[PDB]
């Protein structure tokens, strides 16, 4: 019609604008300076094998209450996470054993409950009578507290079809008793409630709901119908036996973290002493180009941890960015006031997080994790598990193993930085991959983006990113003049963007990272 | 009935808002949570 704008114009009186150009000005957001952890775990409550997502306000609630130490080595992974949750928030994956069961709540067409339990990770099979089926997916296996399903009839809708209200609530052993949820659905392929939701039993549980889910039998949903039920009863849940686990279970755990569609930069081996495990969790860091944090189990003596290094597989040059920590020392908890033992690997990821944290623009990835103002170890009543031996710095140091010291003032500190590299070059730092895969994760970034486009338009957009992003982490400090500004000239980084055929765009930079500073000598002299 | 309303009637009404002559510089999605109308009113937009 009128008022109407074209954009062609071909060879025809008229008026035309063309669509708006902005390709001089492609940034990239990619938010280097943000930091997340992932791990998996063994825990009380929680939904298994699925991604989680823990933050320091709900993990309390998400992933249960904590453990017991007594009760066996399952303590470990939730004082992992307490001392990890500190920084950043995260994502765990719960693994449970072979025999752990879920309540289910099995109705019929007149309406009176029958009860079972099932296996995790198994669907429900209906029975003939059997109209719809409600379980639980919250993974608490409903024992202490427990967990009470009610239904009350409520009006009907406007077309006819018959709503219930569903309410679900927890009563604890003690005697107190609080509603927990609360919906309105019906059996209606239809209906809809008050505020216009599907009502839908199986889908509105399901999108509404992340306590329970529901099955329905086809043939008989038409007829079914429910009574007034008050004050139900799940049964039949039990956790198992968690101290044991089969290393099929953590293989399983391991690859849908894998398969995760999240964003993390550390992999945390929370109280995981498992080798097919470690290896599995280095394998997620060479392939996404992030950063590990392993840790031999905390009660080998210093004879045995050097062979269990070379034993839990990442010695090698595939895995440059794991670093393997070994803590053999006893704490008083801070729940329970027992004495316990675990491990250093989050108190390694909160001094990453406090290095990352320091620079804002960019994020500072030079940072080392050690020393006595960012990884300091806060427990209580440290008492040494072997106060007769004595460390082995020199092998400690040749077999790539990070060691424990007391710094000034007499708290404990991380006082090394040394990966799993086997090679002596600068690879075997810690800082120094951290930072080249932060720039490596940029670049992927910004090809990915900037793909399939003209020669004209890449060569200027490639060397324009890089440019900017390598000027902006030499004005950070990450990179310095070469050491010898004899050979390799005498600029912090060196960029070179060319072509390889019709279409093999290859980037090439090399940068100097700057020097950490592991040992300092001095050297007294006198004047005549 | 106007509690449903085919999705052929919303299409009809977007095109005569489109050939509508008038002046205006905001196409305001009034409560009409269809993606084929959502979509027509984009192209509005595009258009004009």
């Amino acid at each position: 019609s009128q008022y109407s704008i074209q954009q062609s114009l071909g060879n025809a009186s008229g008026v035309a604008v063309s669509p708006i150009n902005a390709d001089a000005t492609l940034s990239t957001g990619v938010a280097l300076n943000s930091s997340l952890w992932a791990g998996i775990g063994v825990f009380a409550r929680g939904k298994p094998f699925t991604v989680l997502a823990v933050t320091e306000s709900n993990y309390e609630d998400v992933l249960g209450e904590p453990l017991k130490p007594s009760s066996g080595s399952q303590f470990e992974p939730i004082r992992h996470v307490y001392e990890a949750i500190q920084q950043t928030s995260g994502y765990v994956v719960r693994a449970v054993p072979d025999d752990a069961k879920f309540p289910i709540i099995m109705f019929d067409e007149s309406g009176e409950p029958a009860y079972s339990a099932l296996p995790y990770g198994s669907e429900i099979e209906l029975d003939s009578g059997e109209a719809f089926a409600i379980y639980v997916d919250d993974g608490d296996p409903c024992i202490s507290p427990t967990r009470e399903l009610t239904i009350e009839t409520a009006t009907a809708d406007s077309a006819g079809n018959e709503r219930f209200l569903l309410k679900l609530t927890q009563t604890t052993s003690l005697g107190v008793v609080t509603t927990l949820e609360t919906h309105t659905v019906s059996l209606a392929e239809e209906a809809k409630d008050d505020m216009g939701r599907l009502c839908y039993l199986p889908t509105a549980l399901e999108a509404r709901s992340k306590y329970l889910r529901a099955v329905v039998n086809e043939e008989l949903i038409s007829t079914a119908k429910v009574t007034n039920k008050k004050s139900l009863a799940f049964t039949g849940g039990t956790n198992g036996d968690q101290s044991k686990i089969s290393t099929a279970a953590y293989l399983r755990a391991v690859k849908v973290l894998n398969n995760a569609p999240y964003m993390y930069t550390a992999v945390l081996g929370l109280g995981c002493y498992d080798n097919a495990a470690i290896t599995a969790l280095g394998k997620i860091c060479a392939d996404r180009l992030i950063d590990g944090f392993f840790d031999v189990k905390p009660t080998l003596t210093y004879a045995e941890a050097l062979p269990a290094v070379e034993d839990t597989g990442l010695l090698g040059t595939d895995y440059v960015s794991c670093s393997v920590y070994h803590y053999p020392f006893s704490c008083k908890d801070k729940w329970t006031q027992s004495r316990v033992v675990f491990g250093l690997s989050g108190v390694a990821y909160a001094a990453k997080a406090r290095g990352v944290k320091k620079n804002s623009d960019v994020g500072g990835w030079h940072y080392s994790p050690a020393g006595e103002e960012r990884a300091v170890i806060a427990r209580a009543s440290i008492q040494p598990l072997y106060p007769e031996d004595t460390p082995d710095e020199e092998a400690m140091v040749k077999g790539r193993l990070n060691k424990v010291s007391v710094g000034t003032s007499g708290q404990m500190i991380i006082d090394d930085a040394l990966t799993c590299c086997t090679q002596d070059n600068y690879l075997h730092f810690q800082h120094v991959p951290s930072l080249m895969n932060a720039i490596s994760r940029f670049f992927v970034q910004l090809a990915r983006q900037m793909k399939h486009s003209p020669d004209g338009i890449t060569a200027a957009g490639l060397t324009k990113g890089m440019t900017k992003l390598l000027d902006r982490f030499v004005a950070s400090g990450a990179l310095v003049a070469p050491r010898d500004p004899d050979a390799d000239g005498t600029e912090p980084y060196v960029l070179k963007v060319t072509q390889a055929e019709f279409d093999k765009w290859e980037v090439v930079w090399a940068c100097c990272p700057t020097g950490v500073a592991r040992r300092i000598q001095g050297v007294p002299l006198l004047i005549k």
